[PDB]
């Protein structure tokens, strides 16, 4: 068969990560705290539990650019996570990154240890098609973001549709992060077009906020890894084992589940 208990033992690993709720966050405290320990978040339990099963040392370091990784459109460069990794910086990226087939070709990824896809967050039309059939209440998505980029790339006529639209109003409609589309959900009278996961996260902790419909896509979020690293296929298993006893749902459920509504 094969074997990867401590298959890669030997290995000090360097991960680069990018702060997102609830998958990384520093932890509040009131002693100076440090490195590993400073943080916390789904992400960072994942790591343990990776670090547990095949047994490396590791050492997380936030992107130093800050950002994703997108391709640059004047000159097709690699810009967030997605860099760190082909320039060999960092050796894994654990964070919210969608597998997408632009970021497939020029970095290798795990097999997801999350799946979702594309929704609608509104306050408390139902549909994708209920919204860019019609021209009332304004929507858009994180720009540059795999959310953006399915629509840039879609074929399928509503999402060509909702993608001429959200193109032909670049400045005023796309927003440059979760949480400047959220407050702009609960400011103005526009749906924020974003992944369900972060949706039933802030769902469940802000009662005026609701989805929209179910699922206009489905991604995954994959360990990410440099292109043919070896690490990788165990990193697939090592997942796969976690799913299987289910510590993925129960990590799902610690963070997510809370107050109500
Ligand atoms: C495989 O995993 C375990 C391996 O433990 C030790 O460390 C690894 C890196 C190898 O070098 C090996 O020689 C060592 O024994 C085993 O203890 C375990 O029985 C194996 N699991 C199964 C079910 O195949
Ligand atoms: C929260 C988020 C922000 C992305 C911001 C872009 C502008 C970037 O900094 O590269 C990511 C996380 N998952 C999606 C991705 O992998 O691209 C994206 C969220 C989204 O597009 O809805």
């Amino acid at each position: 068969p094969a074997n990867i208990t401590d298959s890669l033992s030997n290995r000090s690993l360097i991960v680069t990560t990018i702060l997102e709720e609830p998958y990384v966050l520093f932890k509040k405290s009131d002693k100076p705290l440090y490195g590993n320990d400073r943080f916390e978040g789904y992400c960072i339990d994942l790591l343990r539990e990776l670090s547990t099963i095949l047994g490396f040392t590791y050492e997380i370091r936030l992107v130093e650019d800050g950002k994703y990784g997108a391709q640059d459109d004047v000159n097709g460069q690699w810009n967030g996570m997605v860099r760190e990794l082909i320039d060999h910086k960092a050796d894994l990226a654990v964070a919210p990154l969608a597998i997408t087939y632009v970021r497939e070709k020029v970095i290798d990824f795990s097999k997801p240890f999350m799946t979702l896809g594309i929704s609608i967050l509104y306050r408390k039309i139902d549909s994708a098609d209920d919204l860019a059939k019609q021209t009332k209440i304004e929507y858009g998505a994180v720009e540059d973001g795999a959310t953006m980029t399915f629509f840039k790339k879609s074929k399928i006529s509503t999402y060509d549709k909702m993608w001429a639209f959200m193109s032909s109003r670049r400045q005023s409609v796309l927003v440059k992060s979760n949480e400047e589309g959220i407050q702009r959900v609960l400011t103005s009278d526009y749906a924020f077009l974003m992944e369900s996961t972060t949706i039933e996260f802030v769902t469940q902790r802000n009662c005026n906020l609701t989805q929209i419909g179910g699922l206009i896509d489905s991604k995954g979020y994959g360990v990410g890894t440099p292109m043919g690293s070896p690490y990788r296929d165990k990193i697939t298993i090592a997942i796969l084992q976690l799913q299987e006893e289910g510590k993925l749902h129960m990590m799902k459920e610690k963070w997510w589940r809370g107050n109500g509504c």
